[PDB]
């Protein structure tokens, strides 16, 4: 077990009050992984951080641009040019000088999704963009039952409160998690149950898609809470399973 | 009237590609007020910054606190105790240099509202956590047709996903919102119209409260503030419409 130490405390007080003091230490000795430090990703490691979570790995060989400032809060002006997964570790260590935080300079691939996964994380938070490395990475938690949560497309959306999570095989509105399903299928036999699911949870919205206005655009404001309820619904599973035990 | 700089239009091209050109001009344009810097206005002032929005206004008093790291974000190590405004005021500029950004390092209250309420602003967010100037600043603002939003309580709440936006007389669950409609009431004769509503748009959510000071999370404060900056650009961006 982390020892919750004075400062932690004080830093997450109300997250003990929330969730209580049980939930606290659980988050304290969690290690949650998020793949992809983007427009959903880089909220998602906000998030966590600032809900008392111990440990996190930061996967991502992307460096921040300028065009993220719409929708990454790591895109600020003394950032451009720098590593974003490197830049959101020192924002971590800010938030939460106790918090251990590992930086993969990386993107997951087919080929070393088994030595990035093989560390047993609490949860897995998917907010990559790519289709192929998202299927593997998808397809290898499932049939590892290493617990994920993925996000479908957040561009293309102004409307935050149609955001909620659903099996990936039932999402709409999202030519993403579309080009996902076929992927999984094609690539590694992954097809819906009798029950008509995947297995994997989605936040996605069904907020009708806007197209490109003047690729899609994004807001903070979507993508953010995207983030935002994929971290939620990866808390409140890992409190479900630590009850149910 | 701003002319959008091509650094600008490199910040910004994917609120362009959402909201479209005509919607950017508008967003440069504007002027927001913010009031509160907290778990719910600080995201509020950091959605504003990205979105393109050309001045903001950032209304606190408040220190940065070790206590504010579970849903702030101006609370990190090297911020505390310095004023939240400013930190965030710093912030916004580092987002976007050319965005005009105001500090008032006061609190708002029932004697200084209409001075500070009254500068013009396109639309006001109210982030407040006390019920007595909260309540004369919506009184004011809807008494003076100045566009505003307010948000009720966000502590006590785990869901992000049963935010929304209603009337303030719709509000439920919410015991904050409804101190509020009896505040508005008592101290300014502020009473339902004939429809049922009150005019004044409210970020609320129907969750039922967790009792342990309420404690919070970020993913519920600042989708608050995020909800609130998305109905404001909504509202500003259908009345530009209806020229
Ligand atoms: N295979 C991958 N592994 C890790 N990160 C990835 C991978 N493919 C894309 N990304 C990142 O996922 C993020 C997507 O964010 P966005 O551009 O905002 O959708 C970006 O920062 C990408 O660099
Ligand atoms: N009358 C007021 N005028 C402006 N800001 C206020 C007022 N009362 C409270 N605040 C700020 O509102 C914020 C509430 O944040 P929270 O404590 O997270 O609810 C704090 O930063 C307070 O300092």
């Amino acid at each position: 077990s982390v020892v919750i130490s004075d400062a932690w405390r004080q830093r997450f007080g109300g997250t003990a009050r929330l969730y209580g003091e049980k939930a606290l230490q659980l988050f304290a000795d969690a290690h949650i992984c998020v793949v992809g430090i983007g427009g959903v990703g880089s909220w998602a490691a906000e998030a966590l951080a600032r809900t008392g979570i111990g440990a996190i790995t930061l996967i991502d060989m992307d460096d921040v641009c300028v065009t993220n400032t719409n929708r990454q809060i790591h895109a600020l002006r003394d950032n451009v040019g720098l590593a974003k997964a490197e830049v959101m570790a020192e924002r971590i260590r800010q938030i939460n000088p106790e918090c251990r935080v590992t930086v993969v300079d990386d993107f997951v691939t087919p080929d070393n999704v088994a030595q990035y996964m093989s560390v047993g994380y609490s949860y897995v938070i998917d907010a990559i963009d790519s289709v192929r490395p998202k299927a593997a990475l998808i397809a290898y938690c499932r049939r590892n039952k290493i617990p994920l949560v993925t996000t479908g497309g957040a561009g293309g959306q102004i409307d935050p409160t149609q955001i909620q999570v659903t099996d990936l095989a039932k999402t709409i509105q999202d030519p993403l998690a579309a080009k996902l399903r076929e992927r999984l299928k094609s690539d590694f036999g992954v097809v819906k149950n009798s029950k008509g699911k995947l297995g994997v949870d989605c936040v996605f919205s069904t907020e009708a898609l806007v197209y490109p206005q003047s690729g899609f655009g994004a807001a903070t404001m979507v993508t953010a809470t995207f983030g935002f309820v994929a971290v939620s619904h990866a808390l409140k599973k890992m409190m479900a399973k630590a009850a149910r035990q």
